[PDB]
């Protein structure tokens, strides 16, 4: 089926069906896709290199974005989001009120991967 169970950059067309890349750096080569490789023109930027056709299915992050990310100064960081939410991402495993804005919510979690895109 798909190349990757979950993709945090999935390079996709506008079209019906969608045709994507996920740009995801990955550290060993997934069972489910058929080549590894570079990209970017950095040797030592690996990725799934599948083409896909279909929808590029969830993310991996516990985040969908992030305006108040904390990252490490590994590429790629290590970071958590203390943004406080109306709902955590369904991929957040530990999600709990905030103090300050009790209707609001936290994700503790922290993640090793790329950077969040910005909420706002």
């Amino acid at each position: 089926k798909r190349p990757w169970k979950c993709c945090d950059e999935a390079v996709c067309t506008r079209s019906i069906p969608p045709i994507c890349t996920c740009m995801d750096e990955v550290f060993e080569c997934p069972k489910t896709c058929k080549s590894c490789g570079p990209s970017m023109g950095d040797p030592s930027r690996r990725i799934c290199q599948d083409q896909y056709v279909g929808d590029p299915g969830p993310i991996c992050r516990p985040w969908e974005c992030c305006d108040k990310a904390i990252c490490t100064r590994s590429n790629p960081p290590t970071c958590r989001c203390v943004d406080e939410v109306k709902k955590c991402a369904p991929t957040c495993k530990t999600c709990l009120p905030s103090r300050s804005r009790p209707s609001r919510r936290v994700c503790i979690d922290s993640y090793f991967g790329p950077v969040p895109p910005r909420c706002t």
